[PDB]
């Protein structure tokens, strides 16, 4: 497994706007468009990202374009903030993609509060980490993708995507 196949997991692949579990307008492999409750709004934008008029609708291709670009913005957001890549460079490989999927769900600010949660991830107190990390908003919201998530943290395993 690589990061790509474990947010292809979470995140399904819709090739029409629809929209997400928060109600906001999306595409793709997880691609959210606009906060904006304007489908109009969100067709725009969607114009812009693709550079085509599309009314609405992708094709596949288009879809694994905006997902290796959104891989590749959530990566960059870690590298340049401060309190995440000391966190992320002690990490290995299979943990680093469980932070990878949590900063490109909730954003690099987002994730960057979860400051008790850093703390103890850089400290390998796994177990410790996935009890503070289920104290969240994020983990009552999407239960069973952040069960996923925290399970990849306490074991540094793939079992629960198998
Ligand atoms: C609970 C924080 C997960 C994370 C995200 C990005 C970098 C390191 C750790
Ligand atoms: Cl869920």
């Amino acid at each position: 497994m690589n990061i790509f196949e474990m947010l292809r997991i979470d995140e399904g692949l819709r090739l029409k706007i629809y929209k997400d579990t928060e109600g906001y307008y999306t595409i793709g492999i997880g691609h959210l468009l606009t906060k904006s409750p304007s489908l109009n709004a969100a067709k725009s934008e969607l114009d812009k990202a693709i550079g085509r008029n599309c009314n609405g609708v992708i094709t596949k291709d288009e879809a694994e374009k905006l997902f290796n670009q959104d891989v590749d913005a959530a990566v960059r957001g870690i590298l340049r903030n401060a309190k995440l890549k000391p966190v992320y460079d002690s990490l290995d490989a299979v943990r680093r993609c469980a932070a990878i999927n949590m900063v490109f769900q909730m954003g690099e600010t987002g994730v960057a509060g979860f400051t008790n949660s850093l703390r103890m991830l850089q400290q390998k107190r796994w177990d410790e980490a996935a009890v503070n990390l289920a104290k969240s908003r994020w983990y009552n919201q999407t239960p069973n993708r952040a069960k996923r998530v925290i399970t990849t943290f306490r074991t540094g395993t793939w079992d629960a995507y198998k």
